[PDB]
């Protein structure tokens, strides 16, 4: 059964609620982004209206074979009417096609659902600036002060500089980047651009990337692995065994692997600066864990909420334990008392 925090009161609407069968009284199903925990249950046999971004709708059609007649893509930053209710989709600064949804209820209540997001000060000048929000359904993934990480820009600088140094020292080194879902494409695209290579990958991943409206993409990616010195592989294969095996497959073109695993947070964030990050090495294979996050840090989250000043917060992440729930409620109260709303 669908949990309360996926239901929008006063509407016939649910958000990211595809794994519960037919939800009683739901006339339109919203999908914030194409990540498996959120789309779980969608397929070609789904026959209710799905509302989402253009990019999410490309993935629905091509990857999950959802029929076109049930996909309703909406433009961003545009007031739209759905089953008699005004809605707006906003960029969520998560993975490609990820949105936040503003709902303007018939009784005058305004609700913001963040989906998954990385809060940014740029959001303070979207259509959010123009009215009050009563209820906030918040991505609380990293809602504790131990969760610090660098900007995305500093992380990409580290990766570009690392890869360029390595391959300039040894022109026979291969760079490998791990992936298991959409998001974080900047990691591998930035490295390929500094090395003047295309990124090589499986046909299934190439298909996924061709759905994302990334400009000049035919220029940056390929399925011809032999022509590329940046290869993408499944995240599970980013280990010394899986990388030794891959190196064998390249037929003596290469004699070294430098590999990147973009994680969210790891506890080496509490001690080490990005400048100071070092790899795990075995023989001619080095593996770097880099803290590239597409969720809010604690401080980014706090600033957004203290700016927005909602009357009520509903967490959508870490809601399964009493200890988590109590911790989050304590922070929301601190934030409110410090800011004075
Ligand atoms: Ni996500």
């Amino acid at each position: 059964t669908c949990p309360f925090y996926k239901k929008i009161p006063g509407t016939g609407f649910t958000v990211d609620a595809f794994q519960y069968g037919v939800v009683e009284g739901c006339t339109a199903y919203f999908l914030t982004h194409f990540h498996s925990d959120h789309y779980a249950g969608l397929s070609k046999h789904f026959t209710f209206p799905v509302y989402c971004s253009e990019i999410t709708g490309n993935l629905l059609k091509n990857k999950l074979h959802v029929q076109e007649q049930y996909i309703h893509p909406l433009p961003l930053d545009t007031e739209c009417i759905v089953n008699g209710v005004k809605v707006v989709l906003l960029d969520a600064n998560h993975c490609p096609g990820a949105v936040m949804i503003l709902f303007y209820l018939p009784n005058g209540t305004v609700i913001l659902h963040t989906g998954d997001f990385r809060a940014d000060p740029s959001m303070e000048r979207s259509l959010l600036a123009d009215q009050k929000v009563h209820m906030l359904y918040l991505d609380t993934t990293y809602c504790s002060p131990e969760y610090t990480f660098p900007s995305q820009q500093e992380v990409i600088r580290f990766a570009i500089n690392t890869a360029f140094e390595a391959v300039t020292l040894n022109p026979h080194a291969l760079v490998v980047c791990g992936t298991y879902s959409i998001g974080k494409e900047k990691v591998f695209l930035a490295i390929a651009d500094v090395l003047g290579s295309k990124v090589g990958m499986s046909q299934e991943k190439y298909k996924t990337l061709q759905c994302l409206n990334i400009p000049e993409i035919n220029s940056l990616i390929t399925t011809d692995m032999c022509s590329s010195l940046v290869h993408l592989l499944p995240m599970m294969q980013i280990n010394f065994k899986g990388l030794q095996s891959h190196l064998k497959k390249c037929g003596g073109k290469y004699n070294q692997i430098l590999a990147f695993r973009p994680t969210g947070w790891t506890h080496s964030n509490k001690f080490t600066r990005i400048a100071d990050v070092i790899p795990q090495t075995k023989g001619n294979i080095s593996i770097y864990g880099i803290p590239y996050s597409e969720h809010s840090s604690y401080l980014e989250m706090k600033r957004f909420v203290q700016w927005l000043k909602p009357q009520k917060i509903i967490p959508t992440v870490n809601v399964g334990t009493w200890k988590s729930r109590s911790t989050m409620e304590k922070y929301f109260r601190e934030w409110k008392l410090e800011a004075g709303y």
